[PDB]
Parts: structure tokens; C-alpha cells; sequence
């Protein structure tokens, strides 16, 4: 599947993209304001990634530092990234469906628009100014507005048992972004597409 990553903010990004264990493509790229980065992406991979980093400095051999979502000091990602990033979620060709979400249960860094280039689904999309917005305890020194079971790391905001409920913290994030996961036992917001579909994220949508 193809996926190409736009990034419309008016800032440079650093896209990422993993499935955890490893790198998906190249796993990272500069994109300055205005560019496309085009990956491939095997069929089948089941939970894929992709987000943006902000203020990143890298040297020669692609080792350096990113104020949001930094995975290891890597500019190629080959594990998740550090919080606060807001998360483009798929997994491709699951018994004939493709599966895709928006997820603030990382917290969030850049806004972002997900959608099919593809016949058959819809996209979905959290643009809304959660950082300028986000409640104080929240706030992340290096930017971004930090999900609360990152920050707190209770039981409830980590929905370690498998029982949790919203909270005053995912009501913030679900009350400017309904299309995307506020807590992991959010009602799921993932749409269902086409197995075989291709995708573009689109930072700074708006």
C-alpha cells in the first residue's frame, strides 16, 4: 500500500513511521513546509504507525534528539515514538479490511488529516488547537499536550485493568477531536476500508 505524507504545516517535521518492532520504509524523513514523502507499506502489516517530530536535530549519521515524539534518537524510526505525538493508526488487509484511526491516547503534537486516496471509505481527521488549548498539568515543556496516563500514570488513565472510564482529561481531548481515540476504551472511531486501499497523512490539514 501506498501512503504519502504531506506535511502543510508552516514548519518543518520530522514524519516517522513504525510498526513498533521495525521501521516501515526508510522509518523517517525530514519534511520541510510544502513537502510529499511517499512510502510503501507491505500488505498486511498490522498496527502501523505514522506521526510527526518537532525540533529535531540530527548529525551525519542520522542520530540526534526530537522535542516530541523522539524513538530512540533515530531519524529512521525503528520503535514508537515518544509522547506527545498524535497517532495515524492502520492495520492493512485484516480478512479483506483495512483498518484506520487517529489516536490521542499518546497525547498530541502536530495536527493531522488521515484519509483514503482510494475509493470506499471515509477519513478522519484531529485539526482542532489542542496545544494552545491543552489543560496546564498537560502541557509538555517541549511542546505538544501530554495524554494523562503519561503524565500521571494511574491505573485509571492507563486503563491498566482493562477497566477505566473517561476522565476530565480525555473529555479535553474527545470534546475538540471526536473522530479520534481519547482513551483506550474510547468508542472506537476506526473507519473500515477497502482491503488494499492507499492513504495520504496530512499535517497541518487547515
Amino acid at each position: 500500500a501506498t501512503f504519502e505524507i504531506v506535511n502543510r504545516c508552516s514548519y518543518t517535521v520530522w514524519a516517522a513511521a513504525s510498526k513498533g518492532d521495525a521501521a516501515l520504509d526508510a522509518g523517517g524523513r525530514q519534511l520541510n513546509s510544502g513537502e510529499s514523502w511517499t512510502i510503501n507499506v507491505e500488505p498486511g502489516t498490522n498496527g502501523g504507525k505514522i506521526w510527526a517530530r518537532t525540533d529535531c536535530y540530527f548529525d551525519d549519521s542520522g542520530s540526534g534528539i526530537c522535542k516530541t515524539g523522539d524513538c530512540g534518537g533515530l531519524l529512521r524510526c525503528k520503535r514508537f515514538g515518544r509522547p506527545p505525538t498524535t497517532l495515524a493508526e492502520f492495520s492493512l488487509n485484516q480478512y479483506g479490511k483495512d483498518y484506520i484511526d487517529i489516536s490521542n491516547i499518546k497525547g498530541f503534537n502536530v495536527p493531522m488529516d488521515f484519509s483514503p486516496t482510494t475509493r470506499g471509505c471515509r477519513g478522519v481527521r484531529c485539526a482542532a488547537d489542542i496545544v494552545g488549548q491543552c489543560p496546564a498539568k498537560l502541557k509538555a515543556p517541549g511542546g505538544g499536550c501530554n495524554d494523562a496516563c503519561t503524565v500521571f500514570q494511574t491505573s485509571e488513565y492507563c486503563c491498566t485493568t482493562g477497566k477505566c472510564g473517561p476522565t476530565e482529561y480525555s473529555r479535553f481531548f474527545k470534546r475538540l477531536c471526536p473522530d479520534a481515540f481519547s482513551y483506550v476504551l474510547d468508542k472506537p472511531t476506526t473507519v473500515t476500508c477497502p482491503g488494499s486501499s492507499n492513504y495520504r497523512v496530512t499535517f497541518c490539514p487547515t
